[PDB]
C-alpha cells in the first residue's frame, strides 16, 4: 500500500557523473563510454552572455583546454564535437562503469527521475514531469547545469534530459542527450519565459485509478459522458483535451478496477466542477497529474483493495 | 530555485542489497562487509504467523539452510545469528562494494531515504520522515521486507531503517539496524495498529522558512506569540507542541531570512486558524511537514531572494 513519488535507483547514473571545465567555468558531464557530454555553454566567455557564437568560441579551443575530472582521477581529452547544445569529448579511457544506455527524446507529459549534481558530485535524486509548456518543475541551484535526467527498465538507462537553465518563473529547460532543447528555448540570455501551462489530464486520471487501487472510492459517482463533453469542461479548467489514443492507454487501469474510462472521466468531471468538498485522494487536495499510467502500473499492486 | 521531496542518491546502498531465502520465504537482505542483515520473519514457518517463538525456530536451522543470492552469485552463510528482530549472517565473502558506513537510529520527526527493493533488485527511491507514532507512509508491496532506509553525509552511509510489515492503515513498521522496531510494534500476527499521529510542528515551520527563502511571502503577518500561546493553539489543531530547543534549531533559517521564530509561529497560527483561502506555498495547499530544517538548508540556496 502507499503511493509515493518514487524515482529509479540512481547508482548506474552516479558512476557516469563528471566534473568539466573550461576556464572559470565548471559545470556536470556525463561519461559514457569513451565520450563526455556536457552543456555548450561551459565554454562561454563570462562578460559576454547576450550573444555568444559557439562555433566561433569553440573553434578557438584545443582538447587540453577541456579539464575533465572523474573523481579524482583527470580524464584527458583527445577530440572535441559540437552536437546542437551540447559537446561531445573524446577521452582517452572508457568509464568502466558504463551501463547499458539508450538516448531517448522524452514526450510532454513523461515522467523521468533527475540526478541534480554539483560539481560532478551526486546530491540528490528526484521524480518529475515533462510539462506540457517544455519545461520541469525542478529542484537546481548553480552549479546544476548538466545534471541529468533518466529512466531505468531492465538494467538500461534511458537517458532523456540534460539540465541548462532556470526561466524567469523558476521552472527549468535543458535538453535531450542530442542537445536538442525541449520547447522553444535557446542557450543565451535573452527575455525568454515559459509558455502557459496546462494540466496533463491522462496523468490526472491514471492517478484516480491508483486512488481506487489502493481502496478508495469517494470520488465516483453514477454518471458518464462523451469524450467531447468532458473536453469542454476540460478546457474551461486548463486541462489538456482527452483523445482516444488516452482512452486507449487507461485500458489495463480500467479492467483492474472495473471503471470504464468515460466514467472516470465523469468523475473527474464532477471534481472539477464541484472541488473537493475538504478531502483528500492519496494524501492530497490537489489532483496530482505528474504520474502517468505507466507510473501508477509499476508501483500500485496488481490486485485491487475491492 | 524549486522545492522537492529529494533522496540521496541510491548508489551506495544499492551495491549492498541482496537476496535470502529459507525455505519458500525470499525477502531482502543488506551485505556489508562479511555480514548479511535480514528480517528474522524469514525464517517463519507459513501455517504459523501468531505465536512464533524465533529462538526455537533458528536453533533448528543450519547455516546451509540460508541461501543468499547477490546479483548472479550464491554467498555461503557460514554462521548465523539473532540480534532482536535482525538475523546476522556472516558469509565466505566481504562485499567489494561496502561502503563507509555507520548505524544509526533516527528520531521522529527526521526524514531519510528509502532504497524500495524486491527480490534483492533495487525498485525505486523516495524520501519520507518517521512520523511521531513511529511509522513510516512508504510505498511497499508483498516481497519488500528487508528494503531498506538511509541518510548519507560526505560518502558515509547511515543507515537507520529496515522495513518489516504493513500495518492496518496502510502505513509500515520495522526497526533499526540493530534490529530494535520503531514504536511499540513486534513481528508477529497481533492486532497493533498505529497510534495516533501528530503534525511535526518544526518541520512545517521550516517548510514556511524554505517558502520565504525561495521568494513568498503572501502568509507573514504583523503579529508575534508566545511560546505557550503558540502551543494551545498546535493543541487544538494536533500539532506537536513547540519546544525552545526547536526554536534554537530554527536559528540560522530566521537569521537567513530576518523573520523571528516567534513571528513564524504566529504566521503559522494564522495559517492555521484561518486557513490556506485557496492559495499555495511552494506548490502545496496542506502545509507540508516532512522537511527538516536541515532539509531545507540542504537543498534551498543560502541567499534569500528577498
Ligand atoms: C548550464 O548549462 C547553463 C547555464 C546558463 C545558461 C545556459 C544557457 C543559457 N544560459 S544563461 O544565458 O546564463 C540563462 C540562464 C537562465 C535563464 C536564461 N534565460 O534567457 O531565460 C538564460 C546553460
Ligand atoms: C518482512 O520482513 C515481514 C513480513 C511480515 C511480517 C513481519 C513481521 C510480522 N509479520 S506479519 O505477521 O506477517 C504482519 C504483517 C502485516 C501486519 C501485521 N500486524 O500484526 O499488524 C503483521 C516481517
Amino acid at each position: 500500500s502507499g503511493f509515493r513519488k518514487m524515482a529509479f535507483p540512481s547508482g548506474k547514473v552516479e558512476g557516469c557523473m563528471v566534473q568539466v571545465t573550461c576556464g572559470t567555468t565548471t559545470l556536470n558531464g556525463l561519461w559514457l563510454d569513451d565520450t563526455v557530454y556536457c552543456p555548450r555553454h561551459v565554454i562561454c566567455t563570462a562578460e559576454d552572455m547576450l550573444n555568444p557564437n559557439y562555433e566561433d568560441l569553440l573553434i578557438r579551443k584545443s582538447n587540453h583546454s577541456f579539464l575533465v575530472q572523474a573523481g579524482n582521477v583527470q580524464l584527458r581529452v583527445i577530440g572535441h564535437s559540437m552536437q546542437n547544445c551540447l559537446l561531445r569529448l573524446k577521452v582517452d579511457t572508457s568509464n568502466p562503469k558504463t551501463p547499458k544506455y539508450k538516448f531517448v527524446r522524452i514526450q510532454p507529459g513523461q515522467t523521468f527521475s533527475v540526478l541534480a549534481c554539483y560539481n560532478g558530485s551526486p546530491s540528490g535524486v528526484y521524480q518529475c514531469a515533462m510539462r506540457p509548456n517544455h519545461t520541469i518543475k525542478g529542484s537546481f541551484l548553480n552549479g546544476s547545469c548538466g545534471s541529468v535526467g533518466f529512466n531505468i527498465d531492465y538494467d538500461c538507462v534511458s537517458f532523456c534530459y540534460m539540465h541548462h537553465m532556470e526561466l524567469p518563473t523558476g521552472v527549468h529547460a535543458g535538453t535531450d542527450l542530442e542537445g536538442k532543447f525541449y520547447g522553444p528555448f535557446v542557450d543565451r540570455q535573452t527575455a525568454q519565459a515559459a509558455g502557459t501551462d496546462t494540466t496533463i489530464t491522462l496523468n490526472v486520471l491514471a492517478w484516480l485509478y491508483a486512488a481506487v487501487i489502493n481502496g478508495d472510492r469517494w470520488f465516483l459517482n453514477r454518471f458518464t459522458t462523451t469524450l467531447n463533453d468532458f473536453n469542454l469542461v476540460a478546457m474551461k479548467y486548463n486541462y489538456e483535451p482527452l483523445t482516444q489514443d488516452h482512452v486507449d492507454i487507461l485500458g489495463p487501469l480500467s479492467a483492474q478496477t472495473g471503471i470504464a474510462v468515460l466514467d472516470m472521466c465523469a468523475a473527474l468531471k464532477e471534481l472539477l466542477q464541484n472541488g473537493m468538498n475538504g478531502r483528500t485522494i492519496l494524501g492530497s487536495t490537489i489532483l496530482e497529474d505528474e504520474f502517468t499510467p505507466f507510473d501508477v502500473v509499476r508501483q500500485c499492486s496488481g490486485v485491487t483493495f475491492q
